[PDB]
Formats: structure tokens, sequence, C-alpha cells
């Protein structure tokens, strides 16, 4: 409640619509702003999806070889249209959709899940009653005001990003596998991990799509403390709009000095 008036601040300075959560699981005070709002989620889906296919499939599963076609690349498939002959170990494909973003691996993951309908199943499984997957990409970032397909809340999101990354959905191997593919990526280099301090560690899940939308999400870790989950979500009112990366590394500040 403290920081309403900074990230009203921070609204007004980026011409913007902010939403906010992060809680520190050591002491689960929590930082809410909009936390209950919907944005398109974009990309940061592919963080709980990998999640997801973590929880659904044993770590050797991850050796599997998937197959694709040319057909089936969507825009910026950087990773997968250069293994089109050969395919990719399941788990080369989940680390690429985190690391790099790519679009075509977070269809395959889709497609591993039980595409968006999976997905959401998934989530409603785990007590999220928010989140919306109806979409592959790129479609889901379509984003339309007032439209729910492909939408959170930063609460939802950051209540699920605890639950994989700290939480009981996962054993502890396939914890780490997961927050280590969220870690050293340069999707998040000017995003929340722009916006702490030198000696916090981040591992994050980048997201941009249409109406102008910029979010980021991530477990934290400060020194000597437990970690802190982190979603901040953003959007405009024009279609077109672009979006700007610091308005999430400030918003970042402003988390950090209150936690
Ligand atoms: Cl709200």
């Amino acid at each position: 409640q403290a920081t309403h008036k900074e990230f009203s601040q921070l609204e007004k300075k980026f011409d913007a619509r902010l939403g906010v959560y992060a809680i520190d699981t050591g002491t689960n005070q929590t930082i809410s702003y909009r936390s209950n709002e919907r944005f398109a989620f974009a990309s940061t889906y592919k963080a709980l999806a990998a999640g997801v296919l973590l929880q659904q499939n044993s770590i050797d599963s991850l050796n599997e070889v998937i197959t694709y076609t040319k057909e089936d690349l969507v825009d910026y498939s950087p990773v997968t249209e250069k293994h089109v002959d050969t395919g990719m170990k399941l788990g080369e494909i989940a680390e690429a959709a985190v690391r790099s973003s790519d679009n075509t691996a977070g269809n395959i993951l889709f497609n591993k899940i039980g595409g968006p309908k999976g997905y959401e199943k998934a989530l409603r499984h785990m007590g999220d009653r928010i989140t919306m997957s109806d979409r592959f990409e790129t479609e889901l970032n379509e984003a339309i005001p007032g439209d729910i397909r492909d939408t959170s809340t930063a609460k939802a999101i950051a209540t699920n990003l605890k639950a994989f990354t700290v939480g009981n959905a996962l054993p502890a191997e396939k914890r780490k596998i997961l927050t280590e593919w969220m870690k050293g990526n340069a999707t998040g280099d000017k995003l929340i991990r722009a916006g702490v301090p030198t000696d916090w560690v981040v591992g994050d899940k980048s997201g941009a799509g249409s109406y102008g939308t910029r979010n980021d999400i991530a477990i934290v870790w400060p020194p000597n403390r437990t970690p802190i989950i982190i979603a901040i979500l953003s959007s405009k009112d024009e279609k077109e709009a672009t979006y700007d990366n610091q308005l999430i590394a400030e918003a970042t500040e402003v988390i950090v000095k209150a936690l």
C-alpha cells in the first residue's frame, strides 16, 4: 500500500499500465499494485509450462528426440530453426523456450503438456483459477484489452512461479533444472535483473506482446536471504504501442526498496 504512489508515478512517467506482485518467501510480505488486473502473459508462460513439463515427465525422458517441420517454425525461432532436419532433445527444446524465448520451442512445450488447454488444466490443478490459456505462439501475443484469452494476473503468475521454483510443485532435482534454465539469459538483462542490486541473482522469464505488452517474472536471491518471487506486467492502450524495458527495471527498484 505504501508503494502505490511510486508505482502510479511510474505509470505516468512511462505512459503505461503496470501490474506488480512480489512475495518474500521468507516472511510472506507482499508488494502488490494492480495485482488482480489481467495482462497478456506473452512468453512468461514458457517458464511455467517448463515447470509443468518437468512435473509430468522424468528427467531421463528429457532425452527423447522431438522433430518438427519447416512449416511448424513460427516467428522468432532462433534455436529450433537450426535443427529442423535432426530434431532436438525434449530438454533442449524446453531450455530453448526458457533461455531464448524460442517460439517454436514454446509450441512444442505446449504440445507436450496437452496444448494451451493442457497447460490451463495443469494450472487449475495447482489452484490457479485465474490464468486462461487458449492459443499457441504467436497468436497468444494478441493482447486485445478485455479479451481474456492468454491472460493472467501478476498475483496468479507469481503464485505459480513460487510453487515451481521454491514450493512443492516439483521435486528438488527438477526445481534446480528449472531455476538454472531461468538464470543467466540475455533476454532478462534489461528487466528485473537491471533493477536489482549487483549482489542479487535473478532467474527470470521475459515476455513481450501487442498493445505494448512487456513483462518479466523472476525468482530473485538477495545475499543471505530467502528468495523473492516477482511478477511485473505492463501494457498500453494502443495496439501498436512501443514498450520500454526501463519501466520494468524501475518497478523492480521499487520492489527492492520495499522488501
Ligand atoms: Cl487489482
